[PDB]
């Protein structure tokens, strides 16, 4: 079968065949679309076809499909599964797997970069201290003094589900949040629950507006341990505005390295429950969501006052006006300090080119419009006008439950 | 089978059961989501009538009444005999209000029950259609105090006797292709602006010429009429701080009036059913003015503001976008013409959703369309999970008539 998508601004029509190789479900049916819903141990039985499919993919990409090397590898994996009930990926396979998980990530606007991913193999790790060391090296490599480099670190795969490696932080670098007795929040409201856990686990909180959280690291299904990331490894950027001099006195800053650490990486039926990955920020992630969401730092008002906008009627668009000036500030600050960042115009334009290229060389590009379209100025970006097909390919990144809800405590 | 939707800003969780009453298809499958795609007999007719009459009579608390069963048999006998049937006025009004209620892409549905329905099923000619349409325009415009309305022309019979309004909206600006290869007026209407000329319309070849109506009654050839200029309320666009803005020469019309959709009620098809409400500011300032395949004035405005247009990262496009939208709102408000900003309209839709959840069991909604085209995440609808599904009565798309009509 063939499926067409149309860009309603250019009238370019692309044809998708790649969706035929789709395995996983979407959540939608002929009778309902679940497109805007945020969040919609394997047996010997299920494992071999999942492995075979992946190795077929891998060997195709290297133009060795049907070769003796291909056949021998399938036989070896087969034997290993029936003897040990799991299997180990070769280095080459792991790298290919991790790059393709990113490539297949339909909510990611940054995928033009997918083939440039530094893969750190941490499968020999056994303790939380060893995890800390690997993560420290990842942060140093990825930061690169401001000249950011995409990377992923991969800890040992799941076995019986009782010896999982997990990074309990949602991101390697994130600011604490503290609920006050008066109901107000100091710091990042999104991180209150995790901050509470850290404190209970022994963290001494300085209790400021921008305290970098410690790492909470779980190895081999053991109880998690607290580690502090060396401050000299945490690159931060003070936020100022090119024309507004009072903006610096708002006291804002942010970290340079966006590094997601709570997702599950699935490759050929194997599950890697700890696989922190990092790239660089699109400006609106910070300026629109982190700073201006009502449920986060929420500075729209304070900024709006300082600009002396008419804040009486929403139709003055004072919220919209402040939002833009803030996003100008975030971009200006990072560029001035020479920390890698991309604006939403540049990012979305690059994504359209990537997607066209993918339709031509691969037969499609799974994409989630609800997430691809930026959270400000939607229709003046080329993605808004682009029809997109959403479906799931493997290898892939998946959500998993928060560890504090599932963990069996040793004490 | 019972579905929950979460608002990620307020943690309010709603439970949806209404989707179980859905009959039509979404385009999605378990293997692929098509959420961002813009486009999708006697024996067939009676269950549709029944389904419709059942919900009608349920709404008036007379489900399982003699009056219910009576109408059901009467309609059945009418179909068995005439191969169609006619709606009572009460049912017609119910169906139209519910078609709006069920429109999953419409952010303005909180007003759904306050719709003025004009029954034009006695109309037989294009001059008659014109008259009904002028009356609709004048009633809805109301000197700037806008009122929602729909006018319903005769239903489809054998597909040969179709009533159609050829225009996409009752009021729209012409579009012409100029020697340069550029475009004067509205690029969206070039093809239609030419079908008007190619039918006899003398164009002022200006930038903002109100298009003529092209009206098709009972299948016959379409005819041209100019809407009395005194019936077309327009707003000069000025900025409340930039005195140079008024010299850009922009204006827009007050009345958004969609005329190319198909209204389906109880299996019956109303191919000509123009409806109108009032604008959300972004439709004009973001889409009409700043879209690249429309009036596309961002560059000109940015210049006038003397912004650094060297690098995308100065966000000069964004800055100007906001100002253009401030001006649209300011101009309509100053000239006393009904308009709503995107903040107000989305706040209203949230309240409406919550009302619909507790009184109906849900509210079909298309997030891709409900979220405004600027400042999306600072509006409450961005953080709102929504379920999209198709209920009837409904408004549907239908083919452009100039590809189907046999002269
Ligand atoms: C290098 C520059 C990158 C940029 C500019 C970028 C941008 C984004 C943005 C804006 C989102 C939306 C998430 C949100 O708004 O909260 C996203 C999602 C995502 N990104 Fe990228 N990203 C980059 C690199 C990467 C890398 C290196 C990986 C993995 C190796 C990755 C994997 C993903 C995945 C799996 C999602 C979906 C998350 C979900 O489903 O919730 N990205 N990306
Ligand atoms: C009264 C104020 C109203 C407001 C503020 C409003 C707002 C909107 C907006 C912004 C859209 C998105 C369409 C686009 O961006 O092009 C929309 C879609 C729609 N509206 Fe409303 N509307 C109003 C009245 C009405 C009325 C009176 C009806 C019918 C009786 C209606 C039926 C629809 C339908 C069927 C769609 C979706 C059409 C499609 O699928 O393309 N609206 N509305
Ligand atoms: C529910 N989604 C938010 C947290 N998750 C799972 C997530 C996953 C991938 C990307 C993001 C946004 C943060 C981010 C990460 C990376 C690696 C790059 C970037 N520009 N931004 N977040
Ligand atoms: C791609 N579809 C856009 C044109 N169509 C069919 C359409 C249908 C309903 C509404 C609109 C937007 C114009 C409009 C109409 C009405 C009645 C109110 C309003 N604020 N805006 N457009
Ligand atoms: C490709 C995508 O479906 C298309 O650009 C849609 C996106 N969302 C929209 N939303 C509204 N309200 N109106 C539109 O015309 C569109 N266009
Ligand atoms: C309910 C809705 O799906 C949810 O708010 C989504 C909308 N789109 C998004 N898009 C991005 N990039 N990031 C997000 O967190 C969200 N949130
Ligand atoms: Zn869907």
């Amino acid at each position: 079968r063939f499926l067409k998508v149309k860009n309603w601004e250019t009238d370019v029509v692309l044809t998708d065949t790649l969706h035929l190789k789709s395995t996983l479900e979407t959540g939608c049916t002929e009778h309902i679309c679940m497109g805007s819903i945020m969040l919609p141990v394997r047996t010997k039985d299920q494992l071999f076809p999942l492995a075979k499919e992946f190795l077929d993919q891998y060997y195709s990409s290297i133009k060795r499909f049907g070769s003796k090397a291909h056949m021998d590898r399938l036989e070896e994996v087969n034997k290993e599964i029936e003897s040990t009930s799991t299997y180990q990926l070769k280095d080459t396979e792991l790298i290919y797997g991790a790059k393709h998980a990113w490539r297949n990530a339909s909510r990611c606007v940054g995928r033009i970069q997918w083939s440039k991913l530094q893969v750190f193999d941490a499968r020999d790790c056994t303790t939380a201290h060893g995890m800390f060391n690997y993560i420290c090296n990842h942060v140093k490599y990825a930061t690169n003094k401001g000249n950011l480099r995409s990377a992923i670190t991969i800890f040992p795969q799941r076995t019986d589900g009782k010896h999982d490696f997990r990074v309990w932080n949602s991101q390697l670098i994130r600011y604490a949040g503290y609920k006050q007795p008066d109901g107000s929040t100091l710091g990042d409201p999104a991180n209150v629950q995790f901050t509470e856990i850290c404190i209970q686990q022994g963290w001494k909180a300085p209790r400021g507006r921008f305290d970098v959280l410690p790492l909470l690291l779980q190895a081999n299904g053991n109880d998690p341990e607290l580690f502090q990331i060396p401050p000299e490894l945490v690159l931060e950027v003070p936020i100022r505005h090119p024309k507004f001099d009072w903006f610096k006195d708002l006291g804002l800053k942010w970290y340079g390295l966006p590094a997601v650490s709570n997702m599950l990486l699935e490759i050929g039926g194997l599950e890697f429950s700890a696989c922190p990955f990092s790239g660089w920020y699109m400006g609106t992630e910070i300026g629109v969501r982190d700073y201006c969401d009502n449920s986060r730092y929420n500075i729209l008002e304070e900024v709006a006052k300082k600009m002396d906008l008419d804040m009486r009627k929403t139709s003055s668009l004072w919220k919209d006006q402040a939002l833009v000036e803030i996003n100008i500030a975030v971009l200006y600050s990072f560029q001035s300090d020479k920390v890698t960042i991309v604006d939403h115009h540049s990012a979305t334009e690059s994504f359209i080119k990537h997607m066209e290229n993918e339709y031509r060389c691969r037969g499609g590009c799974p994409a989630d419009w609800v997430w691809i379209v930026p959270p400000m100025s939607g229709s003046i970006t080329p993605v808004f006008h682009q029809e997109m097909l959403n479906y799931r390919l493997t290898p892939s990144f998946e959500y998993q439950p928060d560890p504090w809800n599932t963990h069996v405590w040793k004490g």
